[PDB]
This record gives C-alpha cells, structure tokens and sequence, in this order.
C-alpha cells in the first residue's frame, strides 16, 4: 500500500527519505520539500551529524501544522560506541534532544558491533585498527527493550545483521519485544533474496538502504558499478516512461520492503515521491532480480575481524 503493518500494530510508510550525507545546511530545507512533498517516514542516525537540523525542519512543519507528530514516521539508529547497557539510554535520548521530539517510531541498532566507547565514532588503536567493546547483541538488546517500557521508542528494530544474529534474538530467553525492522543494503547488484526471505517469514519488516546505490558514498571509485546509468535498467524506465531512479524506487516497494531514498535536491526529492502510480511487469522483476552481483556499498570494512561482524555468513 502505503504504509506496512509492523509487528507493534504501528503503520509505517513504505517510502521515506533517508539523510546520509545530507549537509547540515541543506537538510532543514530537504525535509520541510520532503513533508510538503508527502513524505511522512525520515531515516535519521546520529552518526549522520545533523539530527539537529533535520529536527529544524520537523518542528517547523508541526508548527505549521502541515502534519501532526502521529503522521509522521521518525527513525533513528544507536551507534555501535553506545552498546554498553549503561550507554544507551543517554545516546537515545541526546537523539531526541537534537530531534526535538518525546519519543521515536523506530529505533535501530545501526551495526551488531559495539565499538570502545568515547568520541571517536571509529576508535583505532596504537596501530590504527578498531577499538571493539566487549559487550554482545543480547546485552544492547535489552538495554533497547527498556526504551521501550520507559515510552521513548514505540518500536525497536536492527540494522546490518546476517540471519544468525536475528535468530540469537529470536531465541533469547525471556524475548519480551521482537525486532520490528531490519534495515539492511539492497538494490538490484545486491538484491538479498535469502535474507529478505527468513526475515518476512519471522515476520519482521525489511527496509532496503541504498536503493540507487549510494552513487555519492565517500569511497566511490569510477571503475564500480552505476546503478543509475546501467543501460538495461534505462530501458525499463523508457518502456514506463519513468526515470531510472523511480524504476529504482519501486523496485524494492513491490518485494514488499520499505524503501528508503536520499536526496538532498528539491526536484529529486518531488521526482522520488511520485512511485505510487505505476507497476513493474512480473517480467521487469525477475529481470531486475537477475542483475544480482552480491555488490555491497556499505562493508563496513575496517572492521571485518570484529567478532560481530556481519557479513562473513552467506546471509
Ligand atoms: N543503516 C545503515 O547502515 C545505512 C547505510 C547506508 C544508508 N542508509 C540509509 O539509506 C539512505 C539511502 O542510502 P544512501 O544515502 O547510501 O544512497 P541512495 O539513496 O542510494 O543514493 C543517494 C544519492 O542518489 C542521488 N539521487 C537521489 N535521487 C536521485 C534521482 N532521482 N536521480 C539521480 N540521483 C538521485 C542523491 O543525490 P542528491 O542528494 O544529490 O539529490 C545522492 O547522491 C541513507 O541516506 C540512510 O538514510 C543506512
């Protein structure tokens, strides 16, 4: 539809507008065109560093009265130096500070890896490597739990974790709140059938990051892939009369996932929003599907000897 049930009864929007990378002086602007737009679910993160302007444009929109709080569809993630049980809580609640808002729709754990705590979102050692913390998946995950019971998060859900990781979890004993949402990366070069698979079979909703593969990532090189400009997907498009990018942003909508674009550029923002109004043929899917590479954007790679790492499993 619009909105997909989580498993709280909540409904979230099935579109909404991520803000990686979104400087902290265009993004005030980016949100108050999303929300005029019909946007109604933001994708924030701390780690990002302007939740306080994001939550700029947010208050002026409620201000304004263009939308009350109840419509809107607010998320966040917990960084991986706040892990500890003691930590979360405050890093919970320093986001809804800069937010200004009482409480989150979701809440994420951004990466299964707790990093050393400090001021360093990537603490490196004598030898330049990352600083991991001890703790495990199942200590934060209580410690998000109690968000919960204390009303600062009406949900809670993950982001980055391989099946197993869900799975430990799903079987931790006395599991009081499932995760809702696994945010994960998927585009036509990394398209995750399997995971996508197990985790809607456990009944946890999927929300697709990069869906136009990330073309302004900070470690971009020329020889990668372009979603964007691959010729085969731009045939699609013309056979829609669409651009790329919404063929790209429906895509994921028809797998049944939530879908999360950034755009920082008014006539993009207007241009992603209008995904409601066509269908992929059963035939445009599979070969979609069929351009699978297992091209990941977002590695995480400096910390693939961390023992939380999620990306060694197939899925
Ligand atoms: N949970 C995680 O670990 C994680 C990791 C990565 C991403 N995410 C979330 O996913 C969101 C989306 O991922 P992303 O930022 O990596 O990349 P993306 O959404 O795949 O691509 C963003 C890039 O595509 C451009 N763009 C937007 N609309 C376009 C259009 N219609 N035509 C051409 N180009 C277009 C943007 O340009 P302009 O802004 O220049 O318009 C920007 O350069 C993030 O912002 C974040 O909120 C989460």
């Amino acid at each position: 539809a619009s909105r997909l049930l989580l498993n709280n009864g909540a409904k979230m929007p099935i579109l909404g507008l991520g803000t990686w990378k979104s400087p902290p002086g265009q993004v005030t602007e980016a949100v108050k065109v999303a929300i005029d737009v019909g946007y109604r679910h933001i994708d924030c993160a701390h780690v990002h560093q302007n939740e306080n302007e994001v939550g700029v444009a947010i208050q002026e929109k409620l201000r304004e009265q263009v939308v009350k709080r109840e419509e809107l569809f607010i998320v966040s993630k917990l960084w991986c130096t706040y892990h500890e049980k003691g930590l979360v809580k405050g890093a919970c609640q320093k986001t809804l500070s800069d937010l200004k808002l009482d409480y989150l729709d979701l809440y994420l754990i951004h990466w299964p890896t707790g990093f050393k705590p400090g001021k360093e979102f990537f603490p490196l050692d004598e030898s330049g490597n990352v600083v991991p913390s001890d703790t495990n998946i199942l200590d934060t995950w209580a410690a998000m739990e109690e968000l919960v019971d204390e009303g600062l998060v009406k949900a809670i859900g993950i982001s980055n974790f391989n099946h197993l990781q869900v799975e430990m979890i799903l079987n931790k004993p006395g599991l009081k709140y499932k995760p809702a949402v696994n945010q994960i990366e998927c585009h036509p070069y990394l398209t995750q059938e399997k995971l996508i698979q197990y985790c809607q079979s456990k009944g946890i909703v999927v929300t697709a990051y990069s869906p136009l593969g990330s073309p302004d990532r900070p470690w971009a090189k020329p020889e990668d892939p372009s979603l964007l400009e691959d010729p085969r997907i731009k045939a699609i498009a013309a056979k829609h009369n669409k651009t790329t990018a919404q063929v790209l942003i429906r895509f994921p909508m028809q797998r049944n996932l939530v879908v999360i674009p950034k755009s920082v550029t008014p006539e993009r923002i207007a241009e992603n929003f209008k995904v409601f109004d066509f269908e992929l043929s059963s035939q445009d899917m599979t070969t979609l599907l069929s351009y699978n590479r297992n091209w990941r954007v977002c590695a995480l790679l400096s910390c693939t000897s961390h023992k939380d790492y999620p990306f060694h499993e197939e899925f």
